[PDB]
């Protein structure tokens, strides 16, 4: 029995990831919204 035996559930998601353009640190596509969202223009 799995007791302590984890099947884990496969997360076989590359997350792809760019620079935001105006802040220079690189979005992963989980967390392009809330950056997009909170990140302010001329944030350096
Ligand atoms: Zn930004």
């Amino acid at each position: 029995n799995p007791n302590a035996q984890l099947i884990e559930d496969p997360l076989d998601k590359p997350i792809q990831y760019r620079v935001c353009e105006k802040c220079g640190k690189p979005l992963a596509l989980t967390a392009i919204v809330d950056h997009l969202e909170n990140h302010c223009a001329g944030a350096s």
